[PDB]
């Protein structure tokens, strides 16, 4: 019974990295990272299944994919079983959606031809399921686009220096930017799930360094919020 | 309500042949086979010409081992859970048959196929926690009630392989089925194969050897079945 908002946007435009500024000084407010630490080290519940993905995705996009997103749902799920239901004025912030993960980039593999026809069906079967009961109450009250065009976010992947995505074209960027503003921008994208289409979207210029300039966000957040 | 038991055994020992002989002989009784139909023509699941999944896995193991039974298992689970909401609850003394349960998936197809180095490590790690955490969510409502195993000689299975038809298996060699019958043997008979689910060593088991054919002499069977169900 918490307001659940999914943080998105593009690959190191800012995400995790706002997601940490709003995780301080909210004892309201806890967030949930995509499992890109526990995609790196594939173990018991290591191997590089993403550096595997970003190797050989003609091989491994489909593998990685479900791995990834089973990651996303199982944490997801587990975090509001624990946590604080108790607080009054929840809310519970997602780095990245179950929907970005088969709608922007397992989709984006598919047409980049690194998955089969019968691996996209295969995904499709078993997204369209995993999030029927699991996701039943995992379902989203909001969606944050951190908007940063693809000049910056090639910038910030290095900046970072994570090194299976340092390989990665402007090109590859300028792709997915586009699923995106054709999702929450645009809105044209259309999902199986049809309660994400009446969903809010607080868009956030984020090509502006916000790290020491992320009080002005952090209200136009507060904002958004008092709203649903 | 619902008792729940498994159809096990061999590829091509007569698991449907058996299943039919049973959903035929009453009313509180119905079956669910193994969506092998969905493997065969992988479609996008439409009610009110897909690739075969099973021939990939079969070509180049390789590749395709770890993809096919995600899928595979996944269908399973997918068509059992049905049934149970199925308009054949209410009854008195309704039982369910499965061909193979969600167990020899994983602890006999995908473990051999592990073993066979078909799968690797990582994509091994990954199916096991998945058929872990995904079979234990929404759990109770699967368990078995008793397991029928219909145990044959991997050149029976052979046999019954030859005889059935299907292309893509009809290059299965002796030395596959003659591992897989020992995995069946180790779990379902001599009861020494150890499984993550606990309830499973407490389950009753029914074995019957279907090396001569019952297509015809099928009484003697039933009975036992009959039998071995009032015992549940
Ligand atoms: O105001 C900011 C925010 C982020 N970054 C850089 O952006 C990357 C972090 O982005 P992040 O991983 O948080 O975003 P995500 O990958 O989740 O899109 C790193 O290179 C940071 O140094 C930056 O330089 N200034
Ligand atoms: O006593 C028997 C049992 C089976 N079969 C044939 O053997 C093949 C394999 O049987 P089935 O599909 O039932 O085996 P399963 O794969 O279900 O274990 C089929 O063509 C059956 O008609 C047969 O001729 N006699
Ligand atoms: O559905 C997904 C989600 C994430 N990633 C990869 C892209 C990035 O290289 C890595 C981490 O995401 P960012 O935080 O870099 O966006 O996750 C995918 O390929 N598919
Ligand atoms: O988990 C499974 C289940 C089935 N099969 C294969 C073996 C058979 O060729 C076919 C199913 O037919 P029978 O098991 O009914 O023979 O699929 C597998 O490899 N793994
Ligand atoms: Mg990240
Ligand atoms: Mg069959």
């Amino acid at each position: 019974r918490i307001k659940k908002i999914s943080i998105e946007g593009n690959i190191a435009a800012g995400k995790s990295t706002f997601v940490n500024i709003l995780k301080q000084l909210s004892e309201d407010w806890e967030v949930v990272p995509e499992p890109v630490a526990r995609w790196s080290n594939v173990q018991s519940t290591g191997g590089n299944v993403l550096q595997m993905m970003y190797e050989k995705p003609e091989r491994w996009s489909f593998t990685f994919q479900t791995y990834a997103c089973l990651s996303r749902i199982r944490a997801q799920l587990a975090s509001l079983n624990g946590k604080l239901k108790d607080a009054e004025k929840p809310v519970l912030f997602f780095e990245r959606s179950v929907y970005s993960d088969r709608y922007i980039f397992a989709s984006n593999l598919y047409e980049s031809e690194c998955m089969n026809e019968t691996e996209w069906t295969i995904y499709q079967d078993w997204h369209d399921w995993m999030n029927n009961q699991f996701g039943q109450s995992l379902e989203l009250d909001g969606i944050i686009y951190l908007q940063a065009t693809p000049e910056t976010c090639l910038h910030r992947i290095y900046l970072r220096g994570r090194n299976e995505e340092q390989g990665i074209p402007l090109e590859y960027l300028e792709k997915l930017h586009y699923k995106h503003e054709s999702w929450l921008l645009h809105r044209t994208l259309k999902t199986n799930f049809d309660y994400l289409q009446e969903v809010p979207i607080l868009t956030l210029d984020v090509n502006e360094d916000f790290k020491d300039k992320y009080e002005s966000l952090v209200e136009k957040v507060k904002e958004f919020l008092s709203t649903l």
